[PDB]
């Protein structure tokens, strides 16, 4: 076919849109561009940008106020906390490896037990205990509990693995759940509680570090502009909707609910501009995020509602309240977070941090970031009836 | 701080995960890797076609990394897209001009003068005979309604043109409210609302785009139960839309193509997937193929399998899809034009939505019901939805008086 679109059609097309497309006529200012420039002419806020793994905060004068990496610090206690948490999933994986008839489960569990014994010893080191050296102010009220818990965890998991390898217990998905994950006569606090406790401390550390930094900027929250284009490493399908990104309730918490949720836009296809991260954003890069990205989403919402008043408005629901959410259950159950962990792993839309992210953001908001008043499931709450905290003197690992 | 994580903790950490992370000890086989290895003796394989909606184009690649199909789902050159979208966009353009005026920017007058000039040029080119653009464009799905389509663009130009003329000649007021009452809802001279032109034009755009793909994909041998669908589709500058299945009509459209033989869990919306260099080439590089097939598609699918097969002691959660709303095929068996207007308002206000969601969900369902036979389908804003007393768009429409 030799058919060619008449020029009159392109001229009319380019009158409203196409300004970012190659082929757009050089020199033209279309109706969309006029709109995002008219808004500027006739108290402008901060630009909060979660782009990839970094946070960027820029003021009205295009000056950098904060550049923070969302990546976990080497002195945060993340690796330490996560290593203990992962003992549950590791044992689950080993039960599956056994079911598939792969004998490597025995050698992997032997090494896992050996490495847990080395952790028990290092955790018991005094003075200059690793826990006293970690940068986590929010944990300070519970340092003794955190110590006893890692000790309890190593003792429980170690002696459980020992019993499996010495054939005192059976090994399968069912046995693992009843003999270890749910607890036993010697170790009555379920390992399920240790998994949730450790995750919770990791969420609390991450959120406390961010609140400490963002608080010192004295942001005028009612006028803030929030852009979320956050990528969780290789999870290219997660946190692209507000119900599946705990950064949304977390930012609300930071603002003390003074920032309207409609001022928060998840823009996964927004460009990563060249001057992003510089002390000064270029006017072109600033106008891009402020007007082209944030402004366009905000203006469309206003124009549609102000012009189409004769057309009935549709409202779609948010995702339902599910286990792990702050409001779902009070007090929360440990099983609630286990359910959320499974859901977060299976669902492409979810991040593993959603397991506790939504809960901890709500708790910190409710308790106004006061460490002495917050409850931490798996650390301060969720103990079996009759138990108040993790025991101090725990049996040695018998190999 | 001089703090160093104790080695015992790293050793324990690396026993289960970290195999993809830099810093992972050379030679180690962790528990995740053993599970992966053991499951392979018994996960995701190499067979099945890669169906990739990346930016504006659909790419289909076979197991042998060979290109089977490359089609633009929007902005296809000389396809009726630009022509039809240009007319659809007159409504939003005028809405934007009303806001520019409210903000006290006088540039609305010069932008409207030019908009009116360009609508007059389109009216004339649309009236050309013989060799009318509509008779030349490869749009076989439109063939049953060519006369109606012609009269509608003529009507649209005449209505919008004379409306803008009246505003600039101060015969009418111009604001959000006035625009709705005097133009979008219709007027004494032009009784068919411009709202109907917006639905009609959007409908034809959806129909053309979906028909062109069906014609191309039909000629291919696709093993739908084993297909691997990746959606990283971007509706131009709308950087926040179609990032969830309920806000992307490509999801039901692909289900329709598969004749519901493709499982919805095999469809992943991956907005952060990279646009690889050999994408669009006759042959995808082994690195680029392994990226989309294993790094992108495979990992999402493997995590469903790991959760269900390994976390069997944890109760599963089910979340329903979004409810049916006006503009969905499943919503109203005979659809009302009011439904599409409601969906147009919703699509334009909500950052999660694309304007193509106004009709996309409906047209995918209608086409599927009639087994893609466009001679059997009804088209709201073209064949139906006219004000009481009107059957179609008028033929002789007043000239644009500047
Ligand atoms: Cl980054
Ligand atoms: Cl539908
Ligand atoms: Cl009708």
């Amino acid at each position: 076919n030799t058919y060619v679109t008449p020029q009159a059609f392109w001229n009319l097309y380019f009158d409203f849109t196409g300004d970012e497309t190659p082929g757009y006529p050089k020199g033209k200012i279309n109706i969309s561009q006029t709109l995002f420039q008219s808004e500027m002419k006739k108290n402008e806020g901060q630009l909060i940008l979660f782009i990839n793994s970094t946070l960027y905060i820029y003021n009205s004068d295009r000056q950098l106020k904060l550049k923070q990496l969302m990546r976990t610090a080497p002195n945060s206690g993340f690796t330490e906390m996560t290593a203990i948490s992962h003992i549950g999933p590791a044992l689950m994986y080993l039960a599956k490896i056994k079911e598939n008839g792969d004998a490597s489960w025995k050698s992997q569990m032997e090494n896992l037990l050996k490495d847990i014994q080395a952790v028990k010893v290092i955790n018991a080191q005094t003075p200059n205990n690793w826990l006293e050296q970690v940068n986590a102010p929010a944990w300070k009220p519970h340092l003794t509990t955190i110590h006893n818990m890692i000790d309890y965890a190593c003792s429980m998991a170690g002696n459980y693995m020992s019993d499996v390898l010495n054939e005192k217990l059976s090994f399968d998905m069912a046995s693992l759940q009843n003999d270890f994950l749910n607890g036993n006569k010697t170790y009555p606090i379920p390992y399920n509680n240790v998994m949730i406790g450790t995750f919770m401390l990791t969420a609390l550390q991450s959120m406390d570090q961010l609140h400490s930094k963002i608080s010192q900027l004295k942001i005028d929250w009612p006028h803030a502009k929030v852009i979320i284009r956050f990528v969780a490493g290789s999870n290219v399908s997660a946190g692209v909707s507000k119900g599946s990104n705990w950064l949304v309730p977390f930012v609300q918490a930071l603002s003390n609910n003074k920032l309207a949720t409609d001022r928060i836009y998840i823009t996964p296809y927004a460009a990563v501009k060249p001057s992003l991260g510089a002390q000064e954003l270029t006017q072109a890069d600033y106008n891009y995020y402020n007007n082209t990205v944030w402004g366009a989403r905000h203006n469309r919402r206003i124009i549609a509602n102000e012009v189409f008043t004769n057309i009935t408005s549709i409202f779609l629901p948010d995702r339902p309240a599910i286990p792990g959410d702050y409001t779902y259950s009070k007090p929360p159950k440990i099983e609630d977070f286990l359910m959320r962990l499974k859901f977060s792993l299976a669902e492409p839309t979810e991040m593993l941090s959603n397991t506790v992210g939504f809960w901890m953001a709500g708790e910190l908001a409710e308790k106004n970031w006061n460490y002495n008043k917050i409850s931490i499931p798996g650390i301060t709450t969720g103990f079996p009836e009759g138990i108040s905290t993790y025991p101090n003197n725990n049996p040695v690992i018998q190999r």
